[PDB]
């Protein structure tokens, strides 16, 4: 599905992710836009033969097992198919392990461009929580 955006921070929020490891809830939602703009099917190659899975991109050489990267780690313990759902329960658990265990935000290349530095509570601005 393609959520809204503040449908998105809704269900941000009600999962635990405002404020998550120091990051408002403007930071999540703004990652999203950059990362999948809101979708959660979204799906991407990268170079060292890993993929970038669902609403929040998350990678296959590291975090979740695709059957097919090198190398993988699976430090969420996740099937990657299991993050294209609609429901973005798996992607948020994982989600926060990643922002656990290394340097915050930063793992998310869009995020880290595009949304580090600039006023990321506008991404929340106008919605109902
Ligand atoms: O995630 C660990 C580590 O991998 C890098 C390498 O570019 O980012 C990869 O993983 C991110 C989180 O799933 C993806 O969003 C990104 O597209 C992918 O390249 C580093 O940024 C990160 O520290
Ligand atoms: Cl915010
Ligand atoms: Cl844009
Ligand atoms: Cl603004």
């Amino acid at each position: 599905k393609v959520f809204g955006r503040c449908e998105l921070a809704a269900a941000m929020k009600r999962h635990g992710l405002d404020n998550y490891r120091g990051y408002s809830l403007g930071n999540w939602v703004c990652a999203a836009k950059f990362e999948s703009n809101f979708n959660t099917q979204a799906t991407n190659r990268n170079t060292d033969g890993s993929t970038d899975y669902g609403i929040l991109q998350i990678n296959s050489r590291w975090w979740c097992n695709d059957g097919r990267t090198p190398g993988s780690r699976n430090l969420c313990n996740i099937p990657c198919s299991a993050l294209l759902s609609s429901d973005i329960t798996a992607s948020v658990n994982c989600a926060k392990k990643i922002v656990s265990d290394g340097n915050g935000m930063n793992a998310w290349v869009a995020w880290r461009n595009r949304c580090k530095g600039t006023d990321v509570q506008a991404w929340i601005r106008g919605c109902r929580l």
